[PDB]
């Protein structure tokens, strides 16, 4: 509907985390989404523990913590689990750890999650602007999406083999140039100040709406 939406505009995406050299960006895309969603709720914006997914979402949702997983088992991982601690109560440690879960400094929960049709940007779109910000994977692996510093990304070797989940914050266009603004995991000196601005309606370029869900509350 709208031709460009910012979530950070409404207060929901907290800050940009450093994911380090642990692979749990998948993590960090589900605690990103949840988030949205616990503002949208409570009124409140807090940093969720993406900590708590990698070593308590395992074997059963098949994730494997600094090696990767699944944002979808993950959301489904706090649904059983009933709830999920706030990052302040157990903190980024960027490598396995047992699982550390208490009840007591639960933040959030999760009732559902839905996960939107293989590549369609335009219902991704219609996610993004009416549901909140939506948990994607993208193909991060090429020395162009390191490297980005600004403007609209564009990678002619990117495929649709997603290995990296990231949060699609929002969309627009810069001049002409439509994209999906994405929430990363790697710091704050990536990018722009940790974001990056996808071509959008390229293809699925990278994959962006190749595997994407969101949770509910």
């Amino acid at each position: 509907l709208p031709d460009s939406v910012d979530w950070r505009e409404k207060g929901c995406v907290t800050e940009v985390k450093y994911q380090g050299s642990c692979g749990a960006s998948w993590a960090f895309s589900a605690v990103g989404a949840l988030e949205a969603q616990l503002k949208l709720k409570t009124g409140k914006l807090v940093s969720l523990s993406a900590q708590n997914l990698v070593d308590c979402s395992t074997e059963k949702y098949g994730n494997k913590g600094c090696n990767g997983g699944f944002m979808t088992t993950a959301f489904q991982y706090i649904i059983d689990n009933k709830g999920i601690d706030s990052d302040a109560s157990y903190p980024y440690k960027a490598m396995d750890l047992k699982c550390q879960y208490d009840s007591k400094y639960r933040a959030a929960t999760c009732s559902k999650y839905t996960e939107l049709p293989y590549g369609r940007e335009d219902v991704l779109k219609e996610a993004v602007a009416n549901k909140g910000p939506v948990s994607v994977g993208v193909d991060a692996r090429h020395p162009s999406f390191f490297l980005y510093r600004s403007g609209v990304y564009y990678e002619p070797s990117c495929t649709q083999n997603v290995n990296h989940g990231v949060l699609v914050v929002g969309y627009g266009d810069l001049n002409g140039k439509e994209y999906w603004l994405v929430k990363n995991s790697w710091g704050h000196n990536f990018g722009e100040e940790g974001y990056i601005r996808m071509a959008r309606n390229k293809g699925n370029h990278c994959g962006i709406a190749s595997f994407p869900s969101y949770p509910e509350i």
